[PDB]
């Protein structure tokens, strides 16, 4: 009756940022106030559920990861479901490098 309406959802919850050293396992997760699919974008594309990413929903709540975290992977992640869509910047922090320090104790 009164404020009936319904259809399409809106992200009640924004994702948080996103932070892996590199060679690592991305996860973004965000909720709906209604049962509704989604979109993981990233910088400006579409992604979808494969072998590198991972898209996992389950009622409201959603979830996306991305295996194989590199330097260029290092952008800006959206997750649209409808209208709006929500945002989480993805930080990959470079590994620590194992070079090998040569030390003949000559100087």
């Amino acid at each position: 009756g009164s404020s009936g309406s319904s259809g399409p959802a809106r992200f009640i919850e924004d994702v948080k940022n996103q932070e892996a050293r590199e060679g690592a396992t991305a996860v973004l997760q965000c909720e709906l106030n209604s049962a509704a699919p989604v979109e993981w974008r990233k910088g400006s594309e579409t992604l979808r559920d494969g072998d590198r990413y991972s898209l996992r929903q389950d009622g409201t709540k959603c979830e996306l990861q991305i295996r194989g975290l590199a330097m260029a992977d290092t952008g800006e992640y959206s997750c649209v479901c409808g209208q709006e869509r929500t945002s989480a910047m993805l930080t990959v922090r470079a590994l620590p490098i194992k070079f090998t320090e040569s030390g003949p104790s000559s100087g």
